[PDB]
């Protein structure tokens, strides 16, 4: 009974279930598959095609790997990615779990390549998001530094075009042991940030 290939999966669980995704029979994006959670969640809830991307080599499961609806796109570094790079159906969803990297450098090419009214579903990082001297040990623990990564996310999103519909903590920590955050994006060109969205009440039920 280990449903997907990594506990990763139970992070894209989360956003599917808090932010009413549907996947059936939509092209979907994972930028940084890795071990394929990600892809194993949308798979498992009936994507019609994946693409499985990572800067370096792949290192999807075998099960993931092996599975006819995942295209994979190894060694492949999206800053540099275009439209014309997804020739099998055109992303209308996209999960996005990158490190090493802050979602500054994502989001701008991934503005151009997604459907319009996709919807993308992405891990803020605030060890990866805030600046170099505020990390040390590898982990953010300061309150004030993690809404300040999250403002800075949305801020980098709005400034887009993309709305943000919605906003949560993920339900495991990542990495060296971080607080990370899940929200819900749409690219419709209005900048709007949902009633719903509320960074200080995420923060309080995180902490809980």
């Amino acid at each position: 009974k280990l449903r997907y290939v990594s506990r990763g999966g139970l992070k894209l669980e989360k956003a599917l279930k808090e932010f009413h995704l549907e996947i059936n029979g939509k092209t979907c994006l994972d930028i940084g598959s890795s071990t394929g959670g990600f892809t194993d969640v949308m798979l498992q809830n009936g994507a019609k095609l994946v693409y499985a991307l990572d800067v370096g080599t792949n290192q999807l499961a075998w099960k993931i790997r092996s599975d006819e609806r995942v295209v994979v796109m190894e060694q492949f570094n999206f800053r540099n990615a275009v439209l014309a790079d997804f020739e099998q159906g055109r992303p209308s969803f996209t999960s996005i779990d990158v490190s090493f990297i802050s979602l500054d450098l994502i989001l701008p090419p991934l503005y151009e390549i997604l459907e319009k009214n996709g919807e993308v579903a992405a891990l803020i990082k605030p060890q990866f998001e805030a600046g170099r001297e505020q990390v040390g040990n590898g982990i953010i623990r300061d309150p004030k530094v993690h809404q300040m990564t999250i403002e800075k996310v949305l801020k980098t999103a709005t400034q887009l075009g993309f709305s943000v519909k919605g906003l949560t903590f993920s339900p495991i920590k990542g990495g060296a042991g971080n607080v990370e955050f899940l929200v819900h994006l749409l690219k419709d060109g209005k900048a709007e940030i949902a009633q719903q969205v509320n960074i200080e009440s995420v923060l309080q039920k995180e902490s809980e």
